[PDB]
């Protein structure tokens, strides 16, 4: 069952010279630096408003040319071909993989069983536009006449993380409404959410790929009954919208079949804020912001599908990861946006990257032998630099990084953006080539230390650098480089799927997690002593009984 390619990537001309290449060969950034005066100009793009810098990379040329050669060897070009025009690569799902059709705006025709699809997004994007004009001008009434002043998005994961990161990042763009985010069972959290709120003037969105999801479900449901407190059940048509795949479902929850939201299965949940599941992001910022989103999407979108690779942004983003993953033996990938507005862009990419491309077996139905998906993580810049950065500076672990900022702040106070951006530069520089033994004494004799003080301390204030990072500098942050810059990953792990050999876009992984907790969900509901399972969950399982 085969559409994509299956190379397995050990098995190349390629991964054999890099891995001879890497076994003799030291990759020093203060020697790759001092070596070329043209280091920077030979390892970066310059695209447009756009500077992506990969020259503090543990790379050299040979490195560099053989990464590409594996992409290459691996038929890469063949699989983008294959994705954006709507083959079957999702395999073991018989699935199309479409977001990039999401916002193509048109401008392809994609069939996907016989039928073009763009007729199908539009309609749906001027039915979010449509919707959510009547919500900010204030012609869509709640059920008592007054403006929706609140819009509550219910959802988990995909369903979730999308909305709430863009809502954050473009909180510079916002419209009116207050935008609000209910996602974990935990119903703590729709309680913390709605008790400031007024059901005559809350929008309920409840988005659901499947519509089956537990979380989102018992959310809806708790939503729906909150809002009952003071509304009628006619009025569930006014204040709750859907957004998913299950018409059926849904129409029985009470939400209108005209306010249902379509997307298609060729949406994974992890790459659906594009859809009709950005509908909160519709309202949060305007349809024209969202156009512009896609807009940012397509062009980086456009850049990925013709771009030779050695130019290619997320091409050289995905074979570099593979680089330290696979051959600098790193776990995790580290993501350090130097902006509070992407607080909760590592987050998202936690889901689109290690979801995607967290497997195991490839895409012949073989145990892989090699590392896929690493873990993703990070926190804002300079936020990072005094929460964990001191473990990236000298701790035992090699940990690449992407540094992301933009040359202009939405606000500009004072002198906050050129210290925000010292820092940034400042960050980079010191991972890549650290500070010498030699560096280290000259602070100290300086500093008015005694020997016995220079001697103990020397090594502690060591860095030996050699940690390598990518630098992106927008020139803005707008829905448009937000597009661009959330699509530069998106193709990243799409890149990294490739080669690897894996399964980007199914999640078969979280099916066991959901099966095992049906079977616990009446165990906890009855008062008997539980024994049907292990010790340990049967252990925590009664303590919690007699502690509930
Ligand atoms: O959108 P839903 O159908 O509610 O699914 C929400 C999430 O749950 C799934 O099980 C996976 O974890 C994700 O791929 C998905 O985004």
């Amino acid at each position: 069952h085969m559409s994509l390619n299956t190379i397995n990537p050990t098995e190349t001309k390629a991964w054999a010279q890099l891995k001879e290449h890497f076994a003799e060969t030291d990759f020093d950034l203060k020697q790759l630096f001092t070596e070329d005066k043209s280091r920077f100009s030979e390892f970066s793009i310059q695209k447009e408003n756009l500077l992506f810098d990969f020259s503090k990379n543990l790379v050299d040329k040979k490195a560099f040319q053989l990464l590409l050669a594996l992409a290459e060897e691996c038929h890469l070009n063949d699989a983008i071909e294959k994705m954006f025009t709507g083959d079957l690569i999702n395999q073991t799902e018989n699935r199309a993989v479409l977001h990039t059709a999401l916002r193509n705006f048109g401008e392809e025709k994609i069939v996907v069983n016989g039928k073009s699809i763009d007729e199908d997004v539009q309609r749906v994007l001027n039915q979010m536009k449509i919707f959510s004009e009547k919500i900010i001008s204030g012609e869509h009434k709640g059920f008592s006449g007054k403006e929706i002043t609140d819009v509550v998005n219910i959802g988990i994961g995909g369903s979730d993380l999308g909305p709430v990161m863009v809502c954050s990042a473009l909180k510079h763009y916002r419209t009116r409404l207050n935008t609000h985010f209910v996602s974990n069972v935990d119903g703590n959290h729709i309680a913390e959410v709605v008790k400031n709120l007024n059901p005559e003037t809350t929008l309920f969105i409840i988005a659901s790929k499947t519509f089956t999801t537990q979380e989102t479900m018992t959310n809806a449901l708790s939503a729906k009954e909150w809002f009952l407190k003071a509304g009628k059940e006619e009025d569930v048509a006014k204040h709750f919208v859907a957004l998913s795949t299950n018409i059926e479902a849904v129409k029985n929850f009470g939400i209108a079949e005209e306010n249902i939201f379509e997307f298609w299965d060729w949406v994974g949940g992890r790459y659906s804020l594009w859809s009709a599941i950005g509908l909160s992001i519709v309202l949060a910022v305007g349809y024209d912001n969202f156009e512009k989103l896609l807009r940012g999407a397509q062009d980086t979108d456009k850049h990925f599908r013709n771009t030779e690779f050695k130019n290619n942004i997320p091409v050289l983003m995905g074979v570099l990861g593979v680089w330290y993953r696979n051959f600098f033996d790193a776990s995790s990938y580290a993501i350090l946006p130097y902006s509070q507005y992407l607080d909760r862009f590592a987050a998202y990419l936690q889901q689109g990257d290690m979801e995607s491309n967290g497997k195991s077996v490839d895409r012949n139905g073989e145990f892989v032998d090699y590392e896929t998906g690493p873990i993703i993580w990070g926190e804002p810049g300079t936020n990072g630099q005094h929460a964990f950065y001191q473990l990236i500076h000298q701790g035992t672990e090699l940990i690449p990084a992407d540094f992301i900022a933009y040359a202009k702040a939405n606000n500009n106070l004072s002198d906050h953006q050129d210290k925000l951006m010292s820092n940034f530069f400042a960050q980079t520089e010191a991972l890549a080539f650290g500070k010498t033994k030699e560096q280290v004494i000259t602070e100290l004799k300086a500093s008015g230390k005694n020997e016995e003080e220079i001697a103990f301390l020397t090594n502690f204030k060591t860095f030996t650098g050699n940690t390598p990072t990518n630098s992106f500098i927008f020139e803005e942050l707008t829905p448009f480089t937000l597009g661009q810059l959330i699509a530069f990953y998106e193709h990243k792990i799409f890149v990294q799927g490739v080669i690897w050999n894996i399964f980007s876009f199914d999640q078969w992984g979280v099916e066991l997690g959901k099966a095992l907790a049906n079977k616990i969900l009446p165990e906890l509901e009855n008062t008997a002593e539980i024994t049907s399972h292990d010790s340990s969950t049967n252990g925590l399982i009664n303590f919690y009984k007699k502690h509930k």
